[PDB]
């Protein structure tokens, strides 16, 4: 439907559902997550955001991405750095895993950011706004299921400090994205890449599940 944000939601409803029904995520959402599994998602998110934010910076001035460029409100890399230092210790950077499923997610981000910046919006929208909207619920599940100490660290990723109202921010983001000048042909590629984003998360979930069950 007219608005890109609406068309995107309709065409990805199927894969979005498959993403949430993916075993690993399904369990996490049901409160079934382990420290090992949670550490894997956090490490995964770090690699994803590092690559995504790297590509955003390279394209922040392009007419195709500038409208959805909100560095202070959304950057997550720094937050994940604080979090990984807690979950993996002081030497996290040389200990966190970087699996094949994480690698191809990163690869795709770099591909899009370097040659087709017009599609970066598909990843940024689903990743940022998706994480922003589901964070508080996932955070509580994490706290309950993992029983961490009153360390004051480990879940910074789940709080977007520079966004007062998640609802008002999403309204603004969709507005910028919905008023983005794009061809019905370019528009189709973007919707298709939104699909790619969800599919990349599904293959990641499938791998993390496999890793945990066979270690």
């Amino acid at each position: 439907p007219q608005d890109l944000s609406e068309a995107l939601k309709e065409a990805t409803k199927e894969v979005h559902t498959q993403a949430e029904n993916a075993e690993f995520m399904r369990n996490f959402q049901k409160g079934q997550v382990t420290r090992d599994g949670f550490k894997l998602v956090m490490a995964s998110l770090y690699h994803i955001y590092v690559a995504l934010e790297e590509e955003i910076e390279r394209n922040k001035e392009s007419p195709v991405f500038a409208p959805v460029y909100f560095p202070e409100e959304l950057h997550r890399k720094a937050a994940l750095e604080q979090d990984l230092a807690f979950w993996y210790g002081p030497r996290w950077q040389e200990v966190i895993p970087y699996t094949p499923a994480m690698q191809r997610y990163v690869k795709r981000l770099h591909e899009v950011g370097r040659t087709e910046p017009e599609l970066l919006v598909a990843h940024a929208y689903t990743r940022y706004l998706g994480d922003l909207s589901g964070g508080q619920v996932l955070k509580k599940i994490a706290q309950k299921a993992l029983d961490l100490p009153s360390s004051g660290e480990g879940l910074a990723f789940f709080t977007f400090p520079n966004i007062a109202s998640a609802t008002k921010f999403k309204q603004l983001y969709r507005s910028r994205m919905n008023s983005l000048e794009m061809t019905p042909a370019v528009r189709q590629r973007v919707i298709e890449e939104a699909k790619t984003a969800f599919l990349l998360n599904i293959q990641l979930f499938e791998e993390l599940q496999e890793l945990l069950t066979h270690d």
